[PDB]
């Protein structure tokens, strides 16, 4: 009941981006420009349909330099991962939530079995715990 | 010897992104958020091997919209758009430039063959008059 490192995650369907800067609420910890990725599974659900088990979404999260006024990715800071099973994670509402830092296999970052982060993704219970939107 | 729209390049390889703010020199015309994509031909000259005819990179430029300490993506602005073909893009060192308004196929932009984006991207003739590098 630990949530797979999504191997191979920079290959996916790139969802959306957002530059969250200093003073923002979660600046800490999720001050940077992050990149949502979705594995197949996880665009049927991105699409309309229902998450599949086995969809994964992944929150790649940058530092950034700012250098004149351009916003320049420095260093992976962490990536957040959401992976679909119904019944493995029915505790927090069929997704598991993990944490990696630098996108590092070895470095788990979730220490609650995800319940603060079910806290907050609880919100959006009408769009299957998802914030991100798919765009063209 | 036209560029093809790159039908489906949001479901191809995110390259890298980054924010032109205010101020930076760019400001006109790629102010935003821009993302690159490489489709499967491009990743072979992104990784250091060479760029096959039917290579494409997309640079996928939105407006953005301050949110809170957050800079929110807005509506797509235009794509710019590069195609391998070192017989037919002979004048402009192999690579097709163009532009779509909004990412339109009907709103293209670039009316002196190419010249124009050639004459900037040809101080990168070292990577294939390519600026992007892949990153992790
Ligand atoms: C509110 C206080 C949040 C907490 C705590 C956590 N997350 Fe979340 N997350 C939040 C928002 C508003 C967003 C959307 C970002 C965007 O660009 O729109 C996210 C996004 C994710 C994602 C991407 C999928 C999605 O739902 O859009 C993942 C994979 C993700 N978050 C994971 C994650 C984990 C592992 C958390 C606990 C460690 C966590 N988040 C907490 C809001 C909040
Ligand atoms: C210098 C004054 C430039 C001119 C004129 C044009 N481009 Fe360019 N381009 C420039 C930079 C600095 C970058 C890198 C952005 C980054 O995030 O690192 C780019 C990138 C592109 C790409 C992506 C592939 C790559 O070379 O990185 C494309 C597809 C692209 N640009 C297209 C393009 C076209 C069509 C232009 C004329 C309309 C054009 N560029 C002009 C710098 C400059
Ligand atoms: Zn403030
Ligand atoms: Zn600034």
């Amino acid at each position: 009941t630990k949530v797979k490192y999504p191997d191979g995650f920079r290959s996916w369907y790139h969802v959306k981006s957002m530059v969250i800067q200093p003073g923002h609420p979660l600046e800490n910890p999720v001050g940077g420009i992050h990149h949502v990725y979705a594995n197949a599974e996880a665009i049927q659900g991105l699409r309309g349909g229902n998450y599949p088990d086995g969809a994964v979404l992944v929150f790649d999260l940058f530092d950034y330099q700012e250098d004149n006024h351009a916003l320049v990715e420095g260093k992976r800071k962490l990536i957040g991962v959401m992976e679909r099973d119904a019944k493995r994670f029915s505790a927090t509402g069929g997704w598991g939530y993990e944490g990696f830092g630098e996108g590092k296999p070895d470095k788990r970052l979730v220490t609650d079995g995800g319940q603060g982060c079910f806290g907050c993704h609880a919100a959006q219970k009408e769009s299957q715990y998802v914030f991100s939107r798919l765009r063209d």
